[PDB]
């Protein structure tokens, strides 16, 4: 909500609080989202100065709190800053950020994490180029310097990260993203490739100096209709576990489609329709396994911009057999929303 | 603070600086309040939209952030979000809010949470119905049905909640709250019950399927003057500890007792005076001990609505040869508060 | 950012994004600042009541998110609360506050603590009365009860802190500063006094009963110019550590000298030209062995008060057989950063 606009500067304070609940069956350890109170707020800042007529200076911080944990020990359990970048933007030259931000593959997965709770599957956080990642110095562009409207570009620069977990690591990397968009349809393409650190390389799941990440998207959005698709392939960089040796590491190859499909009824109602799949292949012992397969209905109600209440319900296809131990059980969220 | 007010949404911002010191003797071991540098700070907001004549949707997250900490390891130490939650309410139909709430019993146990700085001793959080809990879903009414007028009521749904810690854990659970108020009286009842999770079971101190917490409320409120009662026992529901043999877990029943009297003078000024008492019974290894056992005195000085000073005052009954290892001796707070 | 100005009350909620990045070479071991990502985020407010003509309330709180951790296991590395602080100011007759604030020393160590990102080397947060600390009562006094135009004076009141850490403890100390101004000239003295803790008594390196830090301060800052000196000298009082044993705790004695030339132009750019040195004095073991040592040469480019840019580059002159391990590569930093 802006809350603060004078003297060039105008500073938006947002936020939000969600309750939300899952539904599963057992002990909560084979469903696909979970079970019980996932609860959780958000509060962060968008800010922008107008240096002059062409320049424009711009920060923004966003923080998660979840509102599921005790005042006890588990007190910061998911707790982080989803966001935190500051950056300039100068006429149609350009615009650069550097700090915490969404890496250059989430252009094109953006065009499918739109369901009302789920979705986004492979859009991993801390994961080179597909979700939030720390230090990435992002150069954008729109309209092609403002000589072909519709046409946008960016290229990204990823620093190495050498943190404690081969997860949360990432080496330096380039990755970059052009999307063209006219009269409600828009095509994407984005690709991304870095260095694995010496962590990386020592777990048991995954080989090859570098990891790569890449997607396609398409979609229609408009006359309140979205339909969207999005293909990709990743080569050691997605996360995955195997539940039974209790063994770690990334994926040697993935192949990810996502497909969704929703309408906005003018009454406030927009039914949720959607489609996912993540199979890894060549898995050290494995061999090919699904990581993610299901189908999803679900909806939100709209009622303004401030308040809404959704239920996103996955019918999960993964089979209980599965070779990696990813759950195979249905989930039901349900949630209500404020936000500003 | 009210930071935005317009198209219907409005958001206050509020939060407050305290700066709090406890002083009582020794290592610290055998207060009521501890010793030293007790400074805290809070930050939250409380939004609420109009989505039409009769419908209300709301939002609140509210954050506790110490002050006594170093920007050391212990930097998170008592950091947590009291409170997260959000619904809808419909004319006089009622409310309806899901998240981490304060749980129904607190509905009663609120009319002697009134002092300086300390009182409110079995209002404890994460514990049941008597105090901030995560994943409620409250049910509240107003004037019943607007039929009524001073006659409220409320139900809440407890969900499991399977932590790490037995202190800190909850099974599923019902509860409620009945109230009346009438020109500046005031009485209230509620009850709650829920399961015990195993690893509650699994402690050494309590014995019981089921927790269990009551308690009834009586007060007057007007003229300047603020008299409060609660009367209320607990099954299996009280934390306890036993320092001496260092085991853990809730006591078999308690009895607890709370009274409150303050005084609001015109030029500021509101001197309180309290008694409260919590008696353990059926502890096991031990039998009937005393939780809590106390005098208090002290005062408020309110230079406005956002700066105030006080003084708290605990004279502790609680003997030197307490059964579970409890504090004898006396604590004395002193603050001053700016807050918005 | 002021948002909220009504009824005497005033808030000012403030932050920054700090999009940050330092150079330096290695495995990261040997360096000034380090190497990589220090992206970094703030949030805090500032409020102030006009209780009447004569009486002010105020309260002040600030957090650190840092923006360079990954949202797994190390989601809180470096995050803190900076300041958390609320007292009363009363016509000529001085000021009073508690909580988490600065010490009276920094009264002096704040001359030369004006770099764009490095500088104010002996400025250590939770060390006595350098930097920020938990539990100080701070009077301060501005132009002499209102009679000498330019003179101010402080008392502060240290509680002990008897935390887990040597490093980050301290036990009841007294300081204090003077300061003069006059024409764009300023003269501090500031010095402080506490006692140590028994945890800080028994680690190898320091031996005292008392800590004790103080710095003289000049400076000339009109004219768009900004020359500033400080000189100080520690007894047990600054945190050291030796790489080679892995031994921790105080130096015996420390030396101090900081130096700092900048220049604004009207144009927005800052040039900054800096020297420091810090050398302890009778360390067990090594006897006199540099703390920090280089020269410092970077600029600021503000683009208004809202976003501005640097880089900030340090010189190091500590040598590579260092006694103690110290880093003696050299570090260049580069940041953008928006604040309100
Ligand atoms: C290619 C990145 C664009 C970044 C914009 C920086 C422009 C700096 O300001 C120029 C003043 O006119
Ligand atoms: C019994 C709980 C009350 C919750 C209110 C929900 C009403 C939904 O909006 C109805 C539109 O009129
Ligand atoms: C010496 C510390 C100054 C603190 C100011 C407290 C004054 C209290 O208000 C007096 C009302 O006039």
């Amino acid at each position: 909500a802006e809350i603060y606009n004078k003297d060039g500067n105008k500073v938006d304070l947002y936020g939000k609080a969600v309750g939300l609940h899952y539904f599963s069956k057992g002990n909560g350890e084979n469903s696909y989202g979970g079970n019980g109170d996932m609860t959780y707020a958000a509060l962060g800042f968008k800010g922008e100065t107008q240096i002059n007529s062409d320049l424009t200076g711009y920060g923004q911080w966003e923080y998660n709190f979840q509102g599921n944990n005790s005042e006890g020990a588990d007190a910061q359990t998911g707790n982080k800053t989803a966001l935190a970048f500051a950056g300039l933007k100068y006429a149609d030259v350009g615009s650069f950020d550097y700090g915490r931000n969404y890496g250059v593959v989430y252009d094109a997965l953006g065009y499918t994490n739109m369901l009302p709770q789920f979705g986004g599957d492979t859009a991993y956080s801390d994961d080179f180029f597909v979700g939030a990642v720390g230090g990435v110095a992002t150069y954008r562009n729109s309209n092609f310097f403002g000589l072909v409207d519709g046409l946008n570009f960016a290229v990204q620069y990823l620093g190495k990260n050498e943190r404690d977990t081969a997860r949360r690591s990432n080496g330096d990397g380039v990755g970059g993203s052009i999307s063209y968009e006219y009269e409600g349809f828009g095509i994407v393409g984005a690709y991304g490739a870095a260095d694995r650190t010496n962590l990386q390389e020592a777990q048991p799941l995954g080989n090859g100096k570098k990891a790569e990440q890449w997607a396609t998207g398409l979609k229609y959005d408009a006359n309140n209709i979205y339909l969207a698709a999005n293909y990709g392939e990743t080569r050691n960089a997605t996360p995955i576990t195997n539940k039974f040796t209790n063994t770690s590491g990334f994926a040697n190859k993935t192949q990810d489609v996502l497909l969704v499909a929703q309408y906005q009824f003018d009454f406030g109602l927009r039914p949720s329709i959607a489609y996912t799949k993540s199979k890894a292949k060549d898995v050290e012992g494995i061999g090919d396994v699904d990581l993610v397969n299901y189908f999803e209905v679900g909806a939100t109600y709209y009622f303004n911009k401030n308040m809404s209440t959704y239920v996103d319900y996955i019918i999960n296809q993964i089979d209980s057999d599965n070779k990696l131990g990813v759950g195979s059980d249905d989930t039901v969220a349900v949630g209500i929303v404020y936000q500003f």
